[PDB]
DNA sequence: GCCCTTAGCCCCTTGACAGGCGGGAAACATCGTGTTAACCTTCGATTAAGAGTCGCTGAGTCGCGACG
């Protein structure tokens, strides 16, 4: 589930580093945080296998 | 024992507030529009390790006969 979670992840970045360009970039600022998180707490919030 | 006189209760008249729903007038947070023009012109899941049957389609096999 994380692995999909950073599939998604990565497929987010690929979408977003195409308008913001790398040279002379923040570091991290098109990495998104949401996702990533998202599946876990979805594998541990209402997952069969952590349903009790 | 009955009638007259006076006191207490009930009722009526006015009223000085108090504020209180509510529209208006106003000061302020919505909600639907626009508008900008520097680069990519097919994204993606999801069954599919049991089971009884309804509704449709399209291939290979035969009859009936005509023309040599």
């Amino acid at each position: 589930q994380y692995r999909v979670g950073l599939l998604r992840m990565e497929r987010a970045i690929k979408e977003r580093m195409s308008s913001v360009d790398i040279d002379t970039v923040m570091p991290h600022d098109l990495i998104n945080a949401k996702p990533a998180a998202a599946a876990v707490r979805e594998f541990f919030g209402s997952s069969q296998l952590s349903q009790f």
